[PDB]
């Protein structure tokens, strides 16, 4: 044993092992992992995660595969003229018979492997993995053979082949040569330039020695590559015998005989033994296996005899009709046999020259390794280990020597087809199954044969827990890509096959191979079946079933489905027996029906897979075996159960939850029973429990919570029910991914966001491919995305227990962890590792809805508002969210927030100043008065909108949190009159800063700041306080000037109200006395006889009145709005008249009169306006071009009569108080004369009282109650009118008993209001005209509006005439609406025209105002026409390329991105199915994206169908080049970072074709002015609105995702052009900027796009980021005190204050805006389509928190794409990991890991942080300061508003 060598075989691993001598080859392995490999469009993170899914875009695209050779495929084949010659010289035509060895490998098309930049390991060994993916790839898909037990000997040459490549000892070498050589020169001389790192002190540097070591540290990576094609029946290792070999070894792991592609490690350990001896295997092995097999497979029996019918053909003839024609024509080709057989020996005939050791006639490249064989093989003995004798397969052909002999005998005696399709309908669930399934084959060739129902025959002759374990190592378990993923089942490792190592052993009455015909393997198969069924027989009746058959049938369905899979050998699982039975079976269906396999390159059989999948489609003979087997036969309960189409990791998962929940139910049943106050579960909260009832809440429990030991049922294998769904749920969202990104499926309907596919393959109409990713991508578009979907649709219904408690909803509760191990010792680790939170599908702790029923008592009205989460809990210790702490003394109430500590930790403060518990106080304080402030108008218009739909939330989840943040208030501002009470000291000293400014007149600071932060860009430009005429509404908001703050939040807790009340409610009473009108003959008013200012009623017209317009001589100034021409042509009555200058009639009498007066005015303008819209003669009543009577609204009676009344009624209600912009009759003598002249002496007396003073401040209130004794009037006119006209029989009511509107208060905004509905009519009705005169000109010629050329097919008449006045009415009204909408948004403020405008009237949704109107003059030229430009320009809209004469400045255009704009919540999507308040925010790129030029044309392909899709796929190219450029100039130039700029435009590009791909799907969040109509518009289009919605936007995401477009390059689909536009677009920029193109960007494969709303966090995030690190680094920079003292040094106390004023300014909204984007990912995770909030899936989304996802997400360093995000030193100090190992203390670290200190993030936005806590002082101070000063500024700028009583 003293004699060992180094052979490395078995026993060389651990003495000979000296590879990882020195720490060489851990640096020396290559690992590809540097981002974007070239500019072709590689990237690291891909390959990275997945090593499989290499393409050749890891260099230049579609130009490399081995051997450039240039043989074109369609004119010959084997033609090469390379080797040598020496009678024909030019060229090679025939010297040498090159065998189809190595010459059938990936070595066709395109070896152009020149290029440089190749540097490093990690771009050598892309071209390595390039090689081995290909050369896989080429020998597993298309491989002629018949799939035998040869694909690993197969790989194994080929990876021989390259490693002789690497070693360079391959003597067959062609154009490889050459980078061999440059291998050998090249990468060594950019390899050794790291003298440092490795250590060739021996001359000169040992080139081989390291190449060596480097191919040994980098063995297994190659390995995994070459090996990731194959499929996973290789079972490599050629020796099958069962569980044992000739070379019996050690247990290390399961080798036997599987596990190499998963196993990380070498199997083959011949590759370590000398390679140059290694190479004889090439010639001999494979001559030697393809003549074993040519010598028995055509072998075709003697069944050609011809004796039943003459055959011309018998198909094979070679003996009978050849060999006795002649003698061996035909048969003697077998001559090459001295190298075979007669040419075979020229091998080892070389022992003439005996002791052979020396060679003087060869090579010296040092042979000692190659000079064993010397003595070894020739005069040397043979006793070694197995590997020489015995191990290899030598005599397995029927061998019958006898070279020994053995006299002693001690040993006992031993003991061409046809292939049919099927659409048979899968039915896997009970619900409506508003969808359907399918499956395809049948072969109807391999079968029985006919003549079924064979019955009868018998005597042919305990693992009962769940293996949840890891992949089969030693002996049972599951596959390694199932490893603790889903679990075995007890009855599928105990079924009958699965025990069987070869199938021959079925029968125990005969021991021999019977498996030779169809018909045989099918009785031994239906043999197996009948011992299952009778196995299961045995096994479960009766004890678990109540004499039916619907736990035996489920068993029967489920082994047959198991049954099915094992045969098919897509098992998931295995055992000792499984990898032997497989290998059996393969070599079986190998042996028979092999000449089926011949469609290897294209009805026959591609591969033996799909061979064996339809023999067991032929299976309804199985399932009848099975089916009778047991007992259930016939005529006791009589199809084939669809449920082995299912995939098997889906069956397991369902036969897990059946149990889990039959569990469930069996300890759910007694806590039901029990746990019932008196008779249920609500009801006396004193003795709820009867005796004990807690019990049975305890063992539910217990059996949920245990370790599988201490109370937990059946199942799992020690670990929770909780950690088994999560595993479940990771690896189902593994499969959806992987489904998601598979590129080959069925005929399904794509119809989510994150999804993407090309072709999509299939045979028969609407039917899936029946393969595992298929059935997965079928799974999605209905929903099912998610385990608790799929099992929510599987299951039966109350199997999960008595309580009904959906899969769907989740059920969070907190629990310890288990209590067998305690983590890093007892009593002090941490505090949480005994609290932790959990959140699964109804797995929690209690029966579902029995939370507080279970362990006594009710739930209280408190806690049921928590329980229904619809208003969320945010601050602690004394809140708006209920609970307190008190207490009642000096010090102090705090009201701490949620999840945060707060720490009163004084010693940050210094001398004479604040005290540090009172600058926390202030910090939370302002920080609850903004989310207060935020929440109370939040949830003071909601109201729940009743009804329909206690009386619902408004009693509990209101009434309830007002009362308590009534006294959340109440504690707060008693706190803060402590806080304000330390002027005893600091007031003299610092006068006047009050120590600190009192509670309202920061309230009101609080107030105007958050309006400067908004309108003025930063509270930092407080300086630019002239807010012009907004100071009214901002004085309301705020109160009239200071010390009124307090009344803001009085007002905002006392407004409380206007619902519940409710109370009945006091409805209905009568209307108002009285009627009477009666009195037609209202004699002649002398102001109108008709109110014709839109023309003259027909006959008859001319006379149109104008829109009195601003800058009018007869009103001034006039800032207001416009004059409307009905208020022009108002009739007053008798009030007013004209011929007289300024006339008043009515001057000397009373009011009395005039009621009579206004009576019968608004009586004849009522009933003018009942004809004035008949007629259709008014302009808001005319609607579309054809009239009123062939175009009529739906509300019965003319549109146009009940607002005009309601504006009439406004407009005499301003008449009466005096309006804002006086009309023409200058109103105000009425407004002055019954207080003066008819405003004179009423109702207060002449007689002074008292004197002159307190005598001129009395009198001018008294007309604002006297306006409502008028509607009575006006609704007995409109309700009289009405009823003559009983010409026509109907009832007089405007559209039913629907009465007039209210809130008839606002005037300006009401004449707004009209103005904007007129206008859209009148668009529309233009819009209509434009569409006719398109229409026309335009005959079944294709003639274009008689367009010539010209400048193109330029309009010059046709549609001109009808358009120019659009023009000019555009024109028009731009000039009215600019000056309108900037008045109504400074008075209201917050309200924009067009949110006011389209939600009160249907005809404004088709108008875009800020399109229509836009101030460019770009939009001027490029639109002439406004919107309908598209309409008119007929130029055939046409995006042109990045070359040939592009046209994108000569195209329209938009403005430059904006750099610093705010995050806002508006436009968000309003939810159908309400309460579904999003709390998302749209990003600030994305609300300012680019898609105007959408609009014209979304516009324009209103009609015309078919046409819409070039036009949109056209302008949304355009669009999104324009973006990518835009955005390039947005980001790249600000700042010439040649990695940071590029990397973050490049990902803001990204987001941007993200959130565009969005768009078109219909999956945006965000409905502002545009793409809410885009979005109407896309639905209208595609699918016609003929489908459903639904329907539509699957057509809208096929329709963006498959290969729509037809051009003339490839096929290229629509998402993959609008990247390509993209990319072209970020060329322009580059180019114009000269620079380089990134190297990112040059991807032509994008990835999934993750959901929109995770795309917009992760963008806030990487925001708020880079924001917080540049403003934390201002302030250490300024705020820090100076190195040179403060007082004399370089700085005045300024820049320290812009500092902490723009980082408080800037955090302060970040708060409330990650609590909105928490509260909704809270509410959103891990949700499928069908119960997530919205109806886009997020099954991606595996993360508990939205802290822990963003900490797996913003970990690493931001690269370009896919990772968008980063975090450096966020919050916590400067430092990363790592800093302290817990592995020197107590294994092991777990954190884990903190992955940057990220989860800070919530403690930062409290400031609450150490970065933070540094400089917390200075800005509170400095904060305090800056608010002393600017109340000192806004008192100042109110008291000079004033202005007017000074002077003149």
């Amino acid at each position: 044993m003293d004699s060992t060598s180094t052979i490395a075989n078995k026993i060389e691993e651990y003495l000979g092992a000296k590879s990882d001598d020195s720490k060489i080859d851990e640096l020396l392995k290559a690992d590809p992992s540097e981002v974007e490999y070239y500019r072709s469009g590689g990237d690291g993170d891909y390959l990275k995660n997945n090593i499989c899914k290499i393409t050749v875009n890891h260099s230049d695209s579609g130009k490399y595969d081995p051997c450039e050779k240039k043989l074109p495929p369609y004119d010959d084949n084997d033609q090469w003229k390379c080797q040598q010659n020496s009678s024909d010289g030019s060229g090679k035509p025939e010297n040498i018979c090159v065998p189809p060895r190595r010459e059938r490998l990936c070595t066709y098309n395109l070896e152009n492997l020149k290029f440089d930049k190749i540097r490093d390991n990690n771009a050598f060994l892309a071209d390595v993995l390039l090689t081995a993916r290909n050369e896989g790839e080429k020998i597993v898909q298309n491989h002629p053979d018949t799939n035998s037990s040869n694909v690993c000997n197969a790989l194994e040459r080929s990876f021989a082949d390259l490693a002789d490549i690497i070693r360079g000892t391959d003597q067959w070498k062609g154009t490889n040569s050459n980078l061999e050589k440059n291998l050998k020169q090249m990468f060594a001389k950019i390899r050794e330039n790291d003298k440092v790192l490795q250590d060739k002190y021996p001359k000169d540097q040992k080139y081989t020695k390291l190449r060596e070591a480097w191919w040994n540290a980098n063995r297994q990576k190659v390995w995994e590559v070459i090996t990731c094609g194959a499929r996973s029946n290789d079972l490599l290792i050629k020796r099958g015998w069962r569980t044992s070999g000739k070379s019996d070894r050690k247990k290390n792991f399961e080798l036997c005989r599987k596990c190499g592609h998963y196993e990380k490690e070498v199997p083959t350990k011949l590759d370590y033994v000398p390679q140059f001896l290694r190479w004889l295997t090439e010639w001999i092995e494979d001559f030697y296996r393809e003549k074993q097999n040519l010598i028995d497979d055509m072998e075709r029996h003697r069944e050609e005899c011809t004796r039943e019918d003459h055959k011309s053909k018998e198909g094979t003839s070679y003996c009978s009709t050849c060999k006795d024609k002649c003698k061996k024509y035909c048969e003697c080709v077998k001559k090459w046999k001295t190298e075979w057989e007669n040419q075979e020996n020229k091998y080892k005939d070389l022992y003439e020259q005996n002791k052979n050791k020396t060679s003087q006639k060869n090579t010296s490249r040092y042979d000692d390794y190659v000079k064993d064989f010397f003595e070894k093989l020739e005069a040397n003995y043979s006793s070694l280990e197995n590997y020489i004798k015995g191990d290899p397969y030598f005599a397995e052909y029927a061998t019958k020597l006898s070279f020994i002999l053995n006299p002693s005998d001690a040993n006992n005696p031993s003991g061409q087809d046809l292939l049919g399709i099927l659409q048979e309908n899968c039915s896997d669930n009970k619900r409506g199954s508003s969808s359907n399934d399918s499956c395809d084959n049948k072969n109807q060739d391999e079968c029985q044969k006919k003549l079924e129902k064979v019955f009868a025959s018998l005597t042919n002759g305990s693992k009962k827990k769940w293996i949840w374990k890891k992949s089969s190592g030693n002996e049972e378990g599951l596959q390694e890509e199932y490893a603790n993923t889903i679990g075995l089942p007890p009855r599928t490792q105990s079924l009958y096959l699965g025990n069987l190592p070869k199938l021959e052993n079925v029968c125990e009455d005969v021991k021999d191979i019977n498996f030779d015909t169809k018909e045989k393997f099918l009785a031994g198969c239906l043999i197996v079946s009948f011992h299952e069924g009778k196995n299961l027989k045995k096994r479960y009746p009766q004890n678990k079933n109540s004499g039916n058959k619907e736990n035996l049938c489920k068993a029967l369905e489920y082994s047959f489905a198991d049954y099915g899979d094992l045969i098919k050998g897509t098992s998931i699982w295995d055992n000792e027996y499984t990898k032997d039975l497989e290998l059996n079976l393969q070599n079986n269906f190998g042996k028979l029906f092999g000449k089926y396999i011949k469609k290897n390159n294209t009805t026959s059989y591609s591969s033996l897979d799909e061979l064996r999948e339809s023999w067991w489609n032929t299976k309804k003979y199985i399932w009848t075996a099975m089916k009778h087997g047991a007992e259930m036969n016939i005529t006791t309960c009589n199809d084939i159960p669809t449920i082995d189409l299912i995939p098997q990791y889906l069956r397991f998962l369902q036969e897990w939850v059946e149990n889990f929940c039959e569990q469930r139910q069996a300890k759910v049943k007694d806590v039901i029973t029990n746990c019932k106050s008196c008779k249920e579960s609500g009801n006396k909260c004193k003795t709820e429990c009867k005796t004990k009832c807690k019990d049975e809440c305890e063992k539910y429990k217990k059996f949920i919570e245990a370790c599988g030991t201490a109370g937990g049922g059946i199942g799992t294998a020690g670990s929770p029910w909780s950690k088994r769904w999560d595993q479940i749920y990771k690896r189902y969202s593994k499969h959806i991914e992987d489904a998601k990104r598979n590129r080959k499926a069925g005929t399904k309907n794509c119809g989510t966001s994150s999804t993407t596919n090309a072709a999509a393959s299939t045979d028969e109409n609407k039917c899936v491919q029946s393969d595992i990713d298929s059935f997965f991508k079928h799974l999605i578009d209905i929903g099912l995305t998610t385990p608790s979907s799929y099992l929510s649709n599987v299951l039966d219904d109350n199997i999960c227990g008595a309580d009904k408690a959906p899969w769907t909803t989740y059920t969070t509760y907190t629990t310890t962890e288990k209590c067998n191990k305690e983590r890093d010792k007892s009593k002090s680790q941490s505090s949480d590792t005994l609290v932790v939170v959990n959140v699964p599908s109804p797995l929690g702790n209690t029966p579902y809805r029995y939370k507080y029923a279970c362990q006594c008592k009710i739930p209280t009205n408190e806690e049921t508002c928590d329980d229904r989460k619809e208003y969320m809990n945010q601050w602690s210790c004394g809140s708006a969210r209920t609970m307190k702490r008190g207490y009642k003394n000096d010090n102090y109430e705090l009201c701490k927030y949620n999840g945060v500590d707060v720490k009163p930790t004084t010693v940050r403060s210094n001398s004479s100043k604040l005290d540090g518990n009172d600058v926390t106080f202030f910090n939370l304080f302002e920080q609850w008065n903004k989310e207060i402030q935020y929440q109370i108008e939040q949830y003071m218009t909601n109201a729940n909108i009743s009804c329909i739909d206690n009386c619902k939330e408004k009693c509990k989840c209101y009434k309830l949190w007002i009362e308590k943040i009534n006294d959340q208030w109440g504690k707060q501002k008693d706190n803060y009159n402590k806080f304000r009470s330390k002027q005893i000291y600091d007031a003299n000293k610092g006068s006047q800063n009050k120590k600190v400014v009192s509670l309202s007149n920061f309230l009101f600071f609080s107030c105007w700041e958050e309006y400067i932060q908004k309108y003025f860009n930063g509270d930092w430009s407080k300086i630019k306080n002239i807010g012009s005429d907004t100071f009214e509404f901002l004085i309301k908001k705020c109160g009239n000037n200071s010390a009124h703050g307090e009344e803001i939040f009085s007002e905002k807790l006392k407004n409380a109200e206007k619902k519940c009340k409710e109370n009945e409610s006091t409805d209905t009473n009568i209307n108002k006395s009285e009627t009477s009108c009666d009195l037609n003959a209202t004699n002649y008013i002398r102001g109108c006889q008709s109110k014709t200012y839109d023309g003259k009623i027909f006959p008859g017209k001319g006379g149109e009145k104008q829109w009195i317009c601003k800058d009018t001589i007869i009103h001034g100034d006039t800032n207001g709005a416009c004059i409307p021409p009905r208020t022009q042509n108002l009739c007053v009555g008798e009030l007013w008249d004209k011929s007289y200058g300024g006339r008043s009639n009515i001057k000397n009498d009373t009011k009395e009169l005039l009621k009579e007066k206004i009576k019968n005015a608004i009586h004849k303008e009522t009933e003018l306006l009942y004809e004035y819209h008949d007629t259709g003669t008014a302009i808001i009543s005319k609607n579309d071009k054809k009239g009123q009577k062939g175009k009529n609204d739906p509300n019965g009676l003319p549109k146009g009569f009940c607002h005009a009344v309601q504006r009439s009624f406004i407009d005499y209600k301003n008449m009466i108080l005096g309006t804002s912009v006086n009309i023409y009759e200058h109103i105000g003598k009425l407004q002055e004369d019954i207080k003066k002249i008819i405003e004179k002496g009423t109702p207060q007396q002449k007689d002074k009282i008292g004197g002159v003073g307190s005598s001129t401040e009395n009198v001018n209130a008294w007309w604002k109650g006297i306006e409502r004794e008028m509607w009575d009037a006006v609704r007995c006119a409109i309700t009289k009118i009405n009823k003559k006209n009983n010409n026509s029989i109907f009832n007089g009511d405007e559209c039913g008993v629907s009465p007039p509107t209210g809130n008839d208060e606002d005037q300006s905004v009401s004449w707004f209001k009209e103005w904007g509905e007129q206008f859209c009519i009148e668009r529309l009705r233009y819009e209509q005209n434009i569409r006719e005169a398109c229409t026309i000109n335009g005959k079944n010629e294709k003639k274009c509006i008689n367009s010539k050329s010209g400048q193109g097919d330029k309009i010059q008449g046709a549609c001109k005439r009808k358009c120019e006045k659009y023009k000019k009415y555009i024109s028009e009204k731009k000039q009215e609406w600019d000056k309108q909408k900037t008045k109504y948004e400074n008075k209201y403020v917050g309200k924009s025209a067009s949110d006011l405008l389209k939600e009160n009237y249907p005809e404004c949704i088709s108008a875009n105002f800020d399109f229509i109107f836009n101030d460019n003059i770009e939009y001027k030229t490029y639109y002439p026409y406004g919107d309908y430009s598209s309409i008119c320009s007929c130029e055939q809209v046409k995006y042109y390329k990045y070359n040939n004469a592009e046209k994108k400045n000569n195209k329209s255009l938009c403005y430059e991105k904006d750099n610093d704009m705010t995050w806002s919540k508006k436009y968000i999507k309003k939810l159908e199915n309400g309460r579904s308040l999003e709390g998302v925010y749209v990003p600030p790129r994305r609300q300012q994206l680019c898609l105007y030029e959408l609009f014209p044309i979304i516009i324009k392909n209103e009609e015309g169908m078919e046409k819409a899709k070039e036009e949109l796929l056209e302008t949304l190219q355009i669009v999104a080049e324009r973006e990518a450029y835009y955005l390039w100039k947005q980001y790249n130039p600000t700042g010439k970072g040649i990695d940071d700029a590029n990397k973050k435009a490049c990902c803001a590009i990204r987001g941007s074709f993200y959130d565009l791909e969005d768009i078109i799907k219909g999956n945006d969040l965000v409905h502002d002015e545009y793409t809410k109509y885009i979005d109407s518009k896309l639905n209208e289009i595609f699918g016609s609105s003929n489908t459903n919605d639904i329907d539509t936007k699957r057509a809208r995401t096929d329709w963006w995702e498959n290969e729509t477009i037809t051009n003339g390059t490839d096929r290229k689909t629509i998402r993959q052009l609008v990247w390509d536009a993209m990319q072209s677009g970020v060329r322009y920029a580059v180019e114009e900027k000269n620079e380089n193109f990134p190297l990112c960007m040059g991807v032509e494969h994008i990835g999934i796009a993750k959901p929109q709303f995770i795309r917009w966090l992760e963008e806030w995030t990487n925001e708020f980021c880079e924001k917080y690190t540049k403003y934390f680094e201002d302030m250490k920079s300024k705020c820090d005190p100076p190195k040179r003292a403060d007082t004399c040094g370089d700085n005045s106390n300024i820049e320290c204050k812009k500092a902490c004023a723009n980082y408080t300014n800037w955090l302060n909204p970040k708060r409330i805006e990650w609590n909105g984007m928490s509260n909704y990912y809270n509410k959103i995770y891990r949700k499928s389509n069908k119960e997530s909030e919205d109806g886009k899936d997020y099954s991606m989304i595996m993360a508990p928190t939205v802290i822990d996802y963003l900490n797996k997400r913003c970990h690493g360093e931001i690269n370009g794409n896919y990772i968008c995000c980063s975090c450096k030193n966020i919050g916590a100090y400067n430092t990363t990991s790592g800093t302290v190992n817990k592995k020197l203390q107590k294994k092991e670290t777990e954190c884990e890991e903190e992955k940057g200190p990220l989860d800070l993030m919530n403690e930062v936005l409290n400031k609450m942080d150490k970065k933070y806590s540094a400089h917390k002082m200075k800005c509170t101070e400095v904060y305090l300061e800056h608010v002393e000063e600017q109340l000192n500024e806004i008192d100042n700028a109110i008291k000079d508003y004033k202005l007017y009583p000074l002077d003149r």
